[PDB]
């Protein structure tokens, strides 16, 4: 887990964890692009988050 800073609600905490752990299955697939990873830490929801990944994964796979 990303730990929790003082700075930060449960909800924003969710959401980094959310975001690290995409970004480590796409690393797992073998995908490299900063790009890619950008989008994912731009995302506001959980649910952005999942479907930026799942997308990256079938287009790669």
């Amino acid at each position: 887990l990303v730990p929790r800073g003082s700075h930060m609600t449960i909800d924003q905490w969710l959401l980094k964890n959310a975001k690290e752990d995409a970004i480590a299955e796409l690393k797992k697939a073998g995908i490299t692009s900063d790009f890619y990873f950008n989008a994912i830490n731009k995302a506001k929801t959980v649910e952005e988050v999942n479907a930026l990944k799942n997308e990256i994964l079938k287009a790669h796979a």
